[PDB]
């Protein structure tokens, strides 16, 4: 079964990979152990507005294990221009800027 959302922070591993299409692959490590849980990630315009503006290719992100420092790969399609890839929330939410040419 799958609980709710992952209550712990994730770390950015490597740099967001550009697929060539118009997406990016994220190499995420989870510091948590509460998983299975859902990854609170979304492609938003800016840090000030969490209103989703991009879309996931690997929809409904999952951290399927209950051991720490696991690892997840999640493909994402940001919006053209300047966007912020957000993972987590609160003093936990990590942040990464991206630019689509």
């Amino acid at each position: 079964t799958t609980y709710g959302v992952c209550s712990k922070a994730f770390k950015f591993l490597g740099t967001p990979a550009d697929t060539g299409h118009g997406t990016v692959v994220l190499e995420l490590q989870y510091t948590g152990t509460d998983g299975p849980c859902k990854v609170p990630i979304s492609s938003v315009a800016s840090l000030n507005d969490l209103t989703p503006v991009g879309r996931l290719v690997t929809v409904n992100p999952f951290v399927s294990v209950a051991t720490a420092n696991a690892k997840v790969l999640i493909e994402l399609e940001p919006p053209f221009g300047d966007s912020y890839i957000v993972v987590g929330r609160g003093e936990q939410q990590i942040n990464h800027h991206w630019h689509k040419s």
